[PDB]
């Protein structure tokens, strides 16, 4: 909410999002599965793969906001973003596919050469970040909607397993968005503006989080073993370090 979205952003945001759904359409076009028309997931069908015109509002809106989000959250990291060479947008090809990769909505993807892109750990770092960061969102939307946590997926009780921390996050879908914001930051990179993220921060935890009354466990022998002469040993294996 204390951030601002530069109109720059804005303008290249909204093509952002559909080549976002252009990712997800082809995606699921190499992946050989269809549209189906009824509202099923079990009855082999899939209502997503529906044309722009005719796509949902609320989920094209939803998209929308995960972008605006998206970027918000990655200024608000402390990267700031510079567009050094306005030649992208002219420099910009599309890549040619046969006539059977496009979709029935008639609109033809152009995934561009993302190739091209030196990548830094930092920024893969980052992007896991914002991802775990989208899964948050998510999991707050679910809860506030009522939804909780469960072992096994029941509708009737709102109950849902992938309402974890993204620790625990199960990797099927934790790389299913990972692609997805990493092609979205990867394209966002792509069209001139790269970003600069702050540096590093290392620091020590120290694992502090045990009772306040503890914060380590002496053990000892007796008293009445004490030992006033002679020559005396024991061992201590140390488990963990
Ligand atoms: N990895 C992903 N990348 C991009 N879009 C995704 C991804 N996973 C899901 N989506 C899309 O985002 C939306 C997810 O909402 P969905 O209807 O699946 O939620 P839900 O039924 O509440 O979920 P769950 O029952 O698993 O808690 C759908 O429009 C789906 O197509």
């Amino acid at each position: 909410s204390q951030i601002v979205l530069p109109p720059h952003l804005e303008r290249i945001r909204e093509k952002l999002a559909e080549n976002i759904h252009e990712l997800w359409v082809m995606n699921k076009i190499e992946l050989g599965w269809q549209y189906g028309p009824v509202r099923d997931d079990n009855k082999r069908q899939h209502p997503c793969l529906v044309e722009f015109s005719k796509l949902p509002e609320q989920e094209r809106n939803y998209n929308l906001q995960m972008s605006l989000e998206t970027l918000k959250t990655l200024l608000a990291l402390g990267c700031h973003v510079g567009i050094s060479d306005e030649h992208a947008e002219d420099k910009v090809k599309k890549m040619k596919l046969p006539k059977n990769y496009q979709l029935t909505s008639g609109y033809k993807p152009a995934p561009m050469d993302l190739s091209f892109i030196k990548l830094t750990p930092s920024q893969e770092a980052m992007v896991d970040k914002l991802a775990e960061n989208a899964h948050n969102v998510w999991a707050r939307d679910r809860i506030r909607q009522g939804w909780t946590y469960g072992i096994q997926q029941d509708v009737k009780n709102r109950r849902n397993p992938r309402l974890v921390p993204y620790t625990l996050l199960d990797d099927r879908t934790k790389k299913s968005n990972k692609d997805s914001l990493r092609e979205a930051v990867r394209t966002l990179l792509g069209y001139g503006y790269n970003l600069e993220a702050p540096d590093q921060d290392h620091a020590a935890r120290a694992e502090v989080c045990s009772g306040t009354g503890e914060r380590f466990r002496i053990f000892r022998a007796e008293k009445t073993y004490a030992v006033k002469a002679g020559r005396w040993y024991f061992e201590f294996e140390t488990v963990t370090a």
